[PDB]
């Protein structure tokens, strides 16, 4: 049993020559040279099964990962784990190793009009056969984006991820919410489930103007002031908009609010291009039955040299504890020698 940081990483003797590269959700992630594919790849540790939510998690995100082919949505190479479900404690997931990923290239590098285009580009590629697939990610954030040396991208992370449901999307005012603070829509504070698409193209304009300035665009320190900064920017919803707003809690504390003007995208963002400035105003519509759709995004001025919709392709088809860990066991079953 091979060790890392004092912990078992049982991954042998396929995957050896093992380093630690950090921490993730429910366990411990590993480079490791693969010995059949002669390739060092990622390997994470998943530890679940003692939790609803850690359970449920993992088998939604195997589930996704396994019935998914895509080139901008990280694969499952592998699935490690013992050959009984009295024997198995933990399950590993070999991946494509991945040199970088957004969040630690926007602390650390300025990005070039040319590989905004091309990041951005390939997110709604990949969205789109997710959301083609009926799913909805629903935590997309510059964490979540994985690129390697020669910038190629893809979406991880599929644990918080549903099958779309709007027409059970509404909700009341303040209900809590999983997904991550300074990406959630602002429907989300105010009426939605996060039910919809429009959920993750909001996400992917708040990426966008991330990649403009390298400072996530509404860094909101708690609930409700995610609000304060998403109104802050976009100024005063129009009547039309209010609305929409039918529950009456969250119609009111919109109009208890001062009036705020439209801080203009060209004075936030001087040195954007404005043709990404036009796109990112259409992402970040306060009004979700009015925001782009992602294969409109594909479509739009800023993407034209890449835009390509037969090279942009679609899924072939939509989408207690104990049974979660025969489901997992299960799922994980066509990865065993035999
Ligand atoms: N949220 C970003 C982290 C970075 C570390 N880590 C990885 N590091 C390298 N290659 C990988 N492939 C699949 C995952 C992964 C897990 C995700």
């Amino acid at each position: 049993p091979e060790m890392v940081r004092g912990q078992v990483f049982d991954v042998g003797p396929r995957y050896t020559n093992l380093s630690y590269i950090g921490e993730g959700a429910y366990g411990m992630v590993c480079s490791a040279y693969d010995n059949v594919n002669k390739v060092r790849v990622a390997i994470k540790k998943i530890s679940p099964f003692e939790h609803q939510t850690y359970c449920q998690r993992t088998l939604r995100e195997i589930k996704i990962l396994l019935r998914f082919r895509h080139e901008n949505i990280i694969g499952i190479n592998d699935i490690i784990r013992a050959p009984t479900i009295e024997q198995m404690k933990d399950v590993y997931i070999v991946q494509d190793l991945m040199e970088t990923d957004l969040y630690k290239l926007l602390k650390t590098q300025h990005l070039s009009n040319d590989h905004i285009c091309y990041f951005l580009y390939q997110i709604l590629r990949g969205l789109k056969y997710i959301h083609s697939a009926n799913v909805l990610h629903r935590d997309l954030k510059p964490s979540n984006l994985l690129l390697n040396t020669t910038c190629d991208l893809k979406i991880c992370d599929f644990g918080l991820a549903r099958v779309a449901d709007p027409d059970h999307d509404h909700t009341g005012f303040l209900t809590e919410y999983v997904a991550t603070r300074w990406y959630r829509a602002p429907e989300i504070m105010l009426n939605s489930k996060g039910y919809t698409k429009s959920i993750d193209i909001w996400s992917v304009g708040c990426i966008l103007a991330e990649m403009l300035s390298n400072r996530p665009i509404f860094p909101g320190k708690h609930y409700l002031d995610q609000l304060n900064h998403i109104l802050g920017i976009l100024g005063s919803p129009s009547q039309e908009d209010l609305n929409c707003i039918i529950n009456l809690k969250a119609r009111n504390y919109l109009l208890s609010l001062p009036h705020k003007n439209k801080v203009p995208w060209n004075r936030l963002f001087p040195n954007a291009d404005s043709k990404a400035l036009d796109l990112l105003d259409k992402m970040l519509t306060f009004n979700p039955h009015k925001r782009i759709e992602v294969e409109q995004a594909l479509a739009h001025p800023y993407l034209e040299q890449y835009y390509d919709p037969s090279d942009e392709p679609i899924a072939e088809a939509p989408f207690p504890k104990e049974k979660l860990k025969e489901l997992i066991f299960e799922e994980t079953a066509r990865f065993q020698p035999g």
